[PDB]
């Protein structure tokens, strides 16, 4: 254990006995089936060295699948050599802690022990309460609130590496449901009927659907409807990846040939396919969007997983056999454009429900990969719904910044202001402060952040200054003072802010007020609050004339106005993350200026023109009253 800490990759870690060289992994693997039982307890809690650096960093997958399956072996040999029910209990407990410190200790091979657990259930027959203890255990252990979801996760995986092995004492009805807390196979099945279906389908197991749905209490038809989906998403993508490349690899696709011809049948869903085909399209690019895989570093995903260009095959496949021939997903999905909507809601619900880090890798490649296919056919736009669907996927992508993957994210919001500023003129006009202001405060971050960060500034403040209608946009935006290395983007900066002259105390009180009520959110405009503060404390002689001309008015004061428009902007954000340096901000803002007398006893709580013109143009209460609701 001593030296695996040293060399865990075991470079030199070579002992050599009458002549021949051994690995210290296999030597101490060796030891698992030692004839004294301490020596097992201890190799099994020891094991862990081989599926990690312990220097938290992870091992090449190479390396922990070949350490799992030596251990695997091993125990399987110990338990094979053999009053005796005491060492026969005692192996068995000793397999237990292995399956269970590779699970706990190695998240890449999840998928492979959880399938050799289940298999050692009826095949060593272990125990069924030590095994069900020691899963709800790795329950509570990873954060999973109920054993039961932490079952759901991989069921998929379990059931069809279980039919994979064309074993006649390997069916769905010998499938282990007692380790699951469901009492019956019955509850299993109403339980997992949408997953065990598809798995079947697949492989023309009809008559054991048929056979399981009547006795269910349940139409096959029904069942099968439900499950049209996941079965769609596993026969269509096999026609597009190189069709007929290679005999191995176009197996696959001939079964999925015939599948689909036989579905094609009028008995089965062939009749009504099409319309169901048409019905729930985001239901089956969900799950062609979560079958991605890159074969760095990153725990196995579920058994159907193809890569990025397999998936963009499977979609212009799907395409070009529409009976209307298009070229594109997104022209047919156009047809209903709320499919655009509720797939931005449903890759957004899973990722957050999860809470490994990993899994989060994994669904935000995937949102990448969605919404690259987005862009790549913008030309024509979504219809009515491109607006929306780059505001939302701005907006995701900023959450996901505040809520600390980070490059990928990166790259995701620059890939998405470049379409935005080269494909159109008014897309970022409104909804690109909070993206410019965001991510500032990340500049004292690891040297990728911070040369991203650079690089994403001086793309917009350099290659997007000369747009006629952005000029607006980035003269209208918060000064960054915060670091000397922005000293570029000072001298871009001024130049477009003090294009008329150096602005005096007022404009920048106005400037101040109309950045503030451009913008509602109160923590990115924390810069420009300090800056105030300076136009506060060098500026104090020019706060006399200026009450001196509001005199005559004094109802329309400004800095009363400033005064309100920081409580406004303080009662925003008192229910907001960062509230300490916010509120610290606008309380030195207030305490540059002290309580001069406003001649004023009226609060005026200032408001967007916009709102009260929409109001006053509605003469129905029932229209103000959705407008309001929809706003």
């Amino acid at each position: 254990k001593t030296l695996l800490e040293a060399d865990p990759y075991s470079k030199w870690a070579i002992l050599n006995v009458m002549g021949k060289d051994f690995p210290v992994n296999e030597v101490f693997t060796q030891f698992l089936a030692d004839n004294h039982h301490q020596v097992r307890m201890l190799a099994a809690e020891s094991i862990n060295r081989l599926f990690q650096d312990t220097k938290l960093k992870a091992l090449p997958l190479k390396l922990q699948q070949t350490a799992f399956e030596n251990a695997y072996l091993k125990a399987q040999e110990g338990m094979r050599e053999m009053e005796t029910l005491d060492e026969i209990y005692n192996r068995k407990s000793v397999l237990l802690t292995l399956i269970a410190v590779v699970l706990s200790c190695s998240p890449i091979c999840e998928k492979q022990a959880l399938f050799a657990l289940c298999k050692s259930v009826k095949e060593n027959g272990l125990e069924p309460h030590l095994v069900k203890k020691v899963l709800e255990k790795v329950s509570e252990t990873f954060g999973y609130r109920r054993l039961e979801d932490f079952m759901a996760s991989h069921l998929d995986y379990l059931v069809l590496e279980w039919l994979n092995l064309q074993d006649t004492e390997y069916n769905l009805s010998s499938f282990p449901f007692i380790l699951l807390n469901y009492t019956n196979i019955e509850d299993f099945y109403r339980s997992c009927y949408k997953v065990l279906i598809p798995h079947l389908v697949i492989r023309s197991h009809f008559d054991e659907v048929k056979s399981i749905a009547n006795q269910i209490q349940e139409d096959w038809k029904s069942l099968l409807t439900d499950c049209f989906p996941k079965i769609l998403v596993n026969i269509l993508p096999y026609f597009a990846y190189e069709g007929t490349r290679d005999s191995g690899m176009a197996q696959q696709r001939e079964t999925a040939t015939k599948v689909y011809d036989m579905l094609k049948s009028e008995n089965l869903l062939g009749k009504q396919i099409d319309h169901l085909f048409i019905s729930n399209l985001p239901e089956i690019v969900v799950e062609l969007l979560m079958t991605l895989h890159e074969p760095d570093l990153d725990p196995a995903p579920n058994p159907p997983h193809f890569p990025s260009h397999v998936i963009k095959a499977t979609f212009a496949y799907i395409s070009n056999c529409h009976k209307t021939k298009l070229k594109s997903i997104l022209e047919i999905l156009s047809k209903s454009p709320d499919s655009y909507q509720k797939i931005l809601l449903a890759i957004c619900e899973q990722a957050a429900e999860t809470n490994n880090v990993y899994k989060k890798h994994r669904i935000l490649k995937i949102y990448h990969l969605f919404v690259s296919l987005l862009l790549k056919d913008i030309k024509s736009g979504l219809g009515g719904a491109w607006a929306f669907v780059l505001r939302d996927v701005i907006y995701t992508l900023i959450h996901y910044i505040n809520q600390r993957s980070f490059s990928l994210c990166c790259d995701l919001l620059s890939q998405v202001c470049q379409t935005a500023v080269t494909y159109c003129k008014d897309a970022l006009e409104n909804h690109l402060h909070v993206i410019v202001g965001t991510l500032i405060p990340l500049v004292y971050e690891q040297v990728e952040v911070q040369k991203q960060v650079l690089d994403l500034l001086k793309y917009l403040v350099i290659d997007n200054k000369d747009n006629e209608n952005l000029y607006i946009t980035i003269k209208l935006l918060d000064p960054f003072p915060d670091h000397v290395v922005f000293k570029d983007l000072r001298i871009t900066q001024q130049k477009i802010k003090y294009s008329r002259g150096p602005f005096s105390l007022l404009e920048e009180i106005n400037h101040f007020l109309s950045v503030s009520v451009y913008d509602a959110l109160p923590l990115t405009r924390l810069e420009g609050l300090k800056d105030l503060r300076r136009q506060l404390e060098l500026h104090k002689d020019q706060m006399v004339d200026i009450m001196r001309a509001s005199q005559d008015n004094p109802q329309d004061g400004i800095m009363v106005k400033l005064v309100v428009n920081l409580l406004q902007l303080s009662k925003m954000a008192i229910n907001h993350t960062g509230e300490k340096e916010v509120l610290e901000a606008v309380g030195s803002c207030l305490g540059e200026v002290g309580p001069i007398d406003f001649s004023t006893i009226a609060i005026q709580h200032s408001k967007d023109a916009s709102y009260t013109k929409a109001l006053k143009l509605f003469e129905d209460k029932e229209l103000q009253w959705t407008f309001i609701m929809l706003t």
